[PDB]
């Protein structure tokens, strides 16, 4: 079985290639990890094994969903050490995804009701509603575009939110610039339209992320940096015009940093788009040059590369097998399936999930009620 | 149970208000409806219910999918009547949806490879690809923008199929308006963005529909004329700024035209999104579901008479929106392609069969299409 071959991510040892996706769950109460994430997290961890946490915020103007947990605060960094201290006693290795919603924001998400930050002015338009803290969805408000020092004022919030994070044990962070977020905003042209050194053409459009991954890096160490990104996905209004030219602009950017730096990044993080047949009430794509884009990225980039979105046990090992990706991490599956390393081993019945449970801050039901095999 | 009521459509006394929603399912093969089509409606028809046809070709043109049937020839006709006879044989009322594609279209769905007409000349984005008829997905070509007097040929077409489908025997027909097709080319204000007098304003964008309603009504009466749009649907890059200002200018007009004709229309259908709880990657839309829910009632309480709710019904929804007033009819999709006697099963609650996405859109005559069971 491919999926469960030892591999070597730099000095990390992994038993496996099945890995936790970063999953938002809103069960950090008043954006503080609980107790219930450490158990979260303890289910699905393993000997050698790799995960990465949900979405964690890096600034008070960071979040875009309820009770999402922070990282840039003292307090926060004490509750996330009883967390990977748990993880670590399975012996397994976590990283923190850092995360920054951007315009994909909300008055009752921000300080003061302050406007959300973006690269633009544009909102989010009406196909598109914020899930809100009393069950209910509401309008996505106009952001306001950031300057030049505001913009080197963010990518401060990410140095120290990485530097806290090492601080609370994790062995690494992740980059969270896919989904039509913060740094997702400034890549696609369709939302970037700015006519200064960050927009107007493919090159300037990278240069947010760039700064982000460059600032990480000179803190930690390249080797404890992840990048997710997302070109081919239109989340929240994120369509990009060529998401082949501006993968590949991202991928080689990174190399760049790579070779400037002397060091490799800990991996790549891509997700992909998948269509099936829907109706014309449902409301999709080439199933082809999806799987081709993925394969170009892998390609052109140096060093470990994950895909994610869609995959399941037969997915992923074609996916080793073949040299698509070295690792695969997975989703939805692994919210109900607490044991999901072993039934993949095993070929064992995977549970059905509930999309209800998703969200919510139920620390027992539809977060860790599922049972093992 | 309210779903399982009379209700009084016109002149047709329903026994159940369990409808058959239109559905493109690829079997009419070359445009020619096949013997298959009236094994499958046969199968769903039921004493006193009413049936929706598959969307149905007006003119060499309106072709967007493989093996879609037509009713713009007199040979589809008498094979059109064979099926309806079928479905008559058994109590129902059926009725066969006219649909123009407009620009959602291939140069290999046209005559000589012609570019396909729409409002206006922008093609439909990179992030929708259609279906091709090896099974491969292509990418929407550049439309042709279509004046004034191409404007009346298109209604012309709607009128001559909506004589057609009556001599062939059909209770009636629906305009198909709905899920970013010709009609609702022309209402989304982010597609049309014409000069003239169709469009710009609320009142030019509602021309065309109310062309194409007016031919047929005055064709072959109101009473057998019905109405589809989705004014709050996006599908293929049709999105209205304020769509639930759309939705009643479309009302509006709908009215104007039963107090000028002096009758009503069959009906008026109208389709809404359906929200759950997604993750990041899948990039499903995320809406309100209240939101959509008093978009539909605002119509309903706009228009004066049938209304046909469809979108993610289930039972408990269906029984729901006619206890509290919200429909009169509610149409069922997905549901029916899996569960031949779907009607049957809502009035037992009865387990309903899953549906395979991979036979959707399929040109097999039995298999995904007639080999669903029934209940035991
Ligand atoms: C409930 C939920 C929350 C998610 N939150 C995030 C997130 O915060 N950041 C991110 O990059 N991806 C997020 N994702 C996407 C996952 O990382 C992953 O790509 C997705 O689950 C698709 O993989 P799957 O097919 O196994 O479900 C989320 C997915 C789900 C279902
Ligand atoms: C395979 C398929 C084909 C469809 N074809 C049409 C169509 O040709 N014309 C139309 O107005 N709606 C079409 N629809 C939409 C349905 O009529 C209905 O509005 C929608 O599927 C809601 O179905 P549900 O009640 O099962 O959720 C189609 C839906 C599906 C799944």
């Amino acid at each position: 079985n491919p999926l469960f071959s030892p591999y070597k991510m730099g000095k990390f040892n992994l038993s496996h290639r099945v890995v936790l996706a970063p999953m938002t769950r809103c069960r950090a109460l008043n954006n503080i990890p609980q107790a219930a994430l450490g158990e979260y997290y303890e289910q699905r961890a393993t000997a050698g094994g790799f995960l990465i946490t949900e979405g964690t915020m890096i600034s008070p103007t960071s979040a875009g969903f309820p009770h999402v947990p922070g990282i840039f605060t003292k307090e926060q960094v004490r509750e996330w050490k009883k967390i990977v201290d748990v993880v670590h006693a399975k012996g397994a290795v976590i990283f923190c995804q850092l995360w920054h919603v951007g315009r994909a924001s909300h008055e009752v998400y921000q300080p003061a009701g302050a406007a959300p930050i973006s690269s633009t002015e544009k909102p989010i338009s009406n196909r598109w509603r914020i899930l809100m803290p009393d069950g209910t969805h509401g309008i996505y408000p106009k952001p306001r575009a950031i300057g030049t020092y505001e913009i080197s004022q963010v990518v401060e919030d990410y140095r120290r939110s990485a530097l806290n994070a090492i601080e609370a044990g994790f062995d690494g962070i992740e980059i969270h610039g896919a989904h039509g977020y913060l740094i997702d905003q400034f890549l696609k042209d369709g939302i970037n339209d700015r006519t200064d050194e960050y927009g107007g053409s493919l090159a300037n459009r990278c240069k947010f992320i760039t700064q982000v991954v460059q600032a990480v890096v000179s803190a930690i160490g390249a080797d404890r940096v992840g990048v997710r990104v997302s070109p081919a996905i239109d989340h929240l209004d994120a369509m990009d015009s060529n998401p082949l030219s501006l993968g590949l602009a991202v991928v080689e950017r990174l190399n760049k940093i790579q070779l400037h730096s002397g060091s490799k990044l800990a991996y790549l993080h891509v997700t992909q788009p998948r269509y099936v047949a829907y109706g014309q009430t449902e409301a999709l794509g080439s199933e082809e040059e999806e799987a081709r884009l993925m394969r170009t990225l892998r390609n052109a980039y140096q060093g470990t590369f994950i895909c994610s979105g869609g995959y399941t046990r037969e997915l992923g090992i074609e996916a080793v097998a073949q040299g698509d990706a070295d690792l695969v991490s997975y989703g939805r599956l692994f919210i109900s399936n607490p044991d999901l390393v072993m039934r993949i081993k095993l070929n064992a019945p995977l549970n059905k999930y509930n999309r209800k449970t998703f969200y919510t801050q139920d620390p027992v039901v539809g977060y860790t009620d599922y049972p093992f095999l």
